[PDB]
């Protein structure tokens, strides 16, 4: 839906995995048309809340300057960035592949709930965002906490129309911008949203 869920966790943790969904859903905010995530909201919202299977880890934004580079390069370079910057997906089997793969098959997923088009008339060019959320256990030495990795991903590159981002591969090259935004949530099972 609102986010695409990329879950690596035990059978007995995926509910309360599916709750930070639902929690995280309730932030997308709806204007001229377009769907985007509402940071400041949600931010707002982990302040706010006053339970106890849910706490604040740390938040992470790295922004890169439009800089002409290969789709396969730079998702790479995304991947690498979620790796370092968080405990969340160390291990995740190869993020680099879930999101080049978004990439190459924006067309068949641009009705996705998780992706969001836009350009601009006067820049003359678009950006799609992803909305991802990962989920990865702690180990069986504490079985009831996982992290959750709350991730928006903002692609801008100099295409003018919305057809020009149909069927990128690996190797297209472009005047690709990016912007990141992750926070990471430790989450227990038995988490409910609020």
């Amino acid at each position: 839906n609102v986010f695409q869920p990329v879950d690596q966790l035990p059978e007995d943790l995926i509910p309360s995995s599916i709750q930070v969904l639902k929690f995280s859903g309730k932030y997308l905010k709806l204007e001229q048309d377009k769907a985007y995530f509402d940071w400041p909201g949600f931010k707002t919202a982990i302040d706010n809340y006053t339970g106890e299977d849910l706490s604040f880890d740390k938040y992470d934004q790295s922004t890169i300057n439009q800089q002409s580079q290969e789709v396969g390069a730079m998702v790479d370079k995304i991947a690498k960035f979620l790796h370092d910057a968080f405990a969340a997906v160390v291990d995740l089997s190869k993020l680099a592949a879930i999101i080049l793969n978004t990439f190459t098959n924006l067309e068949e997923e641009s009705s996705s709930g998780f992706l969001q088009f836009n350009t601009n008339n006067v820049k003359k060019n678009s950006s799609w965002e992803y909305r991802v959320l990962f989920s990865v256990p702690f180990g069986d030495n504490a079985p009831s906490y996982f992290y959750s990795l709350v991730t928006t991903i903002l692609i801008t590159a100099d295409i003018e129309e919305k057809t020009g981002w149909w069927g990128l591969t690996s190797s297209t090259k472009k005047n690709f911008a990016v912007q990141i935004d992750a926070l990471e949530l430790v989450v227990k099972k038995g988490f409910k949203a609020p």
